[PDB]
């Protein structure tokens, strides 16, 4: 019980997208849940007129259904003390950070695959399809004279993706931008930050990376971000060369990504007499669903 | 209630398929169900001093969602007596007709959309895929020399949708042979009459014309069978030409249908003063999910 | 639980040998049949008591030994209920299925292999070798010319073995044949070699397409027919190129074959700790002889 | 067919022929002439008579 406190407090902290979903839960014993895709109704109808004039909207449903049982293994030795505390505590740090650090990274992949998201338009019109801003960023460059020509055309491609959101009635306060540790880094000691470089951290910010306003906006640089490589959620979570090269994307509070959580935290101690060892090992079951993949503003970087 | 049993007890007596399939219902409140699809059952054997390998889940599971609610709208003004005998017994019978009338579409839309099915990997060793045997009867025909030709063709046909059906170990005792009017006037004469076993256990009902019984199963003349372009029950069941022309199933009763009631038939009855009328309706959720397309055997009919 | 009842009785159901063989066990705890072959002959005549009966010496004997152990893995995950969701019972029926197919495959394999069977280490006179009997069934292109051509082979194939058995001193009235899918299918296009016996259409007490009286006994088709080139029992029942091409086996059911179950259909709950799948499997221990090869007729069909 | 159907809709008509998939009955109740004891809602005409099937 204490080591899965000890997962549950420090998955709470350090999980950037803990807060930027819908956290729901399979209630009902089958592990399926339904969400609408379009939780937004102007309920403010003016009743003056006599004759009232309803439209017709129509919402798809989404179903997510969670399959993997993420897990992590630690095996104990007979000799060794696994009850005694100082080791619970120092082994429940870890993985929860590595429980976040798969959250995280999961959110992020699941973005970038609704990147190219093709819009059912013949089913509802007002669903866009997923938008493809493309810039051109040098990795090598040089000093003071290739640090702003990549910095400025990040900075547009950074206008261009909040005004194709902005376009699509999305407010600008519910407005988060996610980088690559490497674009932050040639984000700073630029005119681009140079001249944007409010640094709130009021909640998002703090605790992770100082939240640097560009565009009124939050701009945050996530650790956890996805490499070319697969992702242990499942193949549907497989990183592509292309979908790696993505390295930017801005999205919202409460329209773009969902969780469903069928199994919580949970722990048990089983004893591997093959191997001479107590194995304690904690699992939880969750996958997580992309609602709206129109607000994505995701931003590809290719070449120097 | 006078009215919802009338249109109850009509099931029991025109619906073919409520012992044709198995008649599951959606316990949880989520509006959906979860077909195991078994692939993972080969024998093997522990010779003593051999090492075992673990045995991986290969089930791909499928997934039947009750997204469709079936209704039928009986506006009935304040002068009309609705309650009055003579006319609830007469509504009754005609919904219960209608509705048993678009659960046997449903069935066979289902059955002949499953002709084609792919049996993707993780199922090969243990599924297959569609039959699609093809015929050569011309309606047309008034010669006796023509009338025989294509009553052996017919059944040219359904011995090789038998054959191949027996090659995949499915038991002859349970097998049903669903044709057309068209096509069960043309058969020959084989005048062994099914009177009251076509299948059917403990059945008195249902009234069917299972006169014949060709190559040793019962086969059973539906009217039932689609040839226009659409259907009430969801919008995946629109029928096309090609899949208009098939007027023979054979399949197991057994192992090749699942129905889902996520609510049973339930009637009614609500003041519209909008309108000035009583208006009645009964209304009745369920899918129909075709388990194991493998196992059933259509043919494609062209007339020269 | 109940999942070992339903095992079972899909098991007598469906394998067809449970008839068509002796059923022995080993109720010794080791694992081995010591059965005795019967040469007994009939010197007798004492006639003068001066005359002095030879003493006989001749004795002979086979043992048969369950090496291996036929289990069947059934990987169940921990979301998954199994207490009793009409999911196990379900499960029942396909893994009886499974057994009572490998049960026949295995039947089958020993009968095919036996054919040949050399000669008895004593070569008694009494004990004649195997029976195997060449055919061309031209399979391949039946331009209704060779469909007839095909069958009247069939035909003189089982009266060459019809012939020799009765030969051989084995009653007409135990004695049943047992025919590859194909070969039956390619039987029943010219239909009138059957007897037109059927009465009951079925087989002997069995459910499988069967021509109940042909040349004087009846001949079955077993769906569950040697084809593949090895076996769960091990390698004593691997089959080669040539064993695989004989389609056709005519036995006796109480005397070619013997089989003996050391131990029953046992079902256990095993939790596998790792993978997070609890399992459950079950197992049965026998083994299966060929008692007298020499009352056993194979046929084998060599293309074209 | 050979003999059409053996299930007689009517208890003494000539039915059970299902031609085209629906039972055929012969009618001898069959209207001829105009002077039917209703009133002129029911009198036949001479195109009337001439049609001899109905479903």
């Amino acid at each position: 019980e204490v080591y899965q406190n000890e997962v549950d407090t420090r998955f709470q902290y350090q999980a950037m997208f803990l807060g930027l979903s819908s956290q729901r839960s399979v209630a009902d014993r089958s592990n399926t849940y339904r969400i609408d895709r379009l939780n937004t109704s102007s309920v403010k109808g003016r009743t003056s007129g006599v004759a009232l004039e309803p439209t017709p909207v129509r919402n798809d449903k989404m179903l997510i259904v969670v399959d993997t049982v993420l897990y992590i293994r630690n095996p104990i030795d007979y000799q060794d003390d696994w009850t005694a505390p100082d080791f619970l505590t120092e082994m429940g740090q870890n993985n929860g950070s590595e429980f976040a650090e798969v959250f995280d990274q999961a959110h992020l992949i699941q973005l970038i695959k609704g990147r190219s998201w093709v819009a059912p338009a013949h089913l509802k019109p007002a669903f866009s399809d997923g938008i493809e801003i493309e810039a051109t960023i040098d990795s090598d460059v040089t000093t003071q004279a290739g640090m702003e020509a990549n910095a400025i055309a990040i900075n547009q491609a950074h206008k261009a993706g909040i005004d194709e959101l902005i376009k699509r009635k999305v407010p600008l306060n519910d407005m988060i931008t996610l980088v690559s540790t490497e674009i932050y880094s040639l984000l700073l000691e630029h005119p681009k930050l140079f001249n944007k470089d409010w640094g709130d951290a009021n909640a998002n910010g703090y605790k992770e990376r100082r939240a640097v306003l560009m565009n009124g906006i939050p701009v945050v640089e996530c650790t956890e971000f996805p490499d070319a490589g697969t992702h242990p959620l499942g193949s549907a979570y497989t990183v592509t060369a292309d979908d790696a090269k993505c390295r930017m994307v801005t999205f919202s509070k409460s329209r773009t990504l969902v969780t469903v959580e069928a199994k919580p935290f949970t722990s048990r101690i089983w004893d591997d007499e093959q191997n001479f060892a107590n194995v304690l090992d904690c699992y939880a079951m969750y996958q997580v669903g992309e609602r709206r993949p129109d607000t994505a503003a995701v931003v590809k970087f290719n070449e120097a």
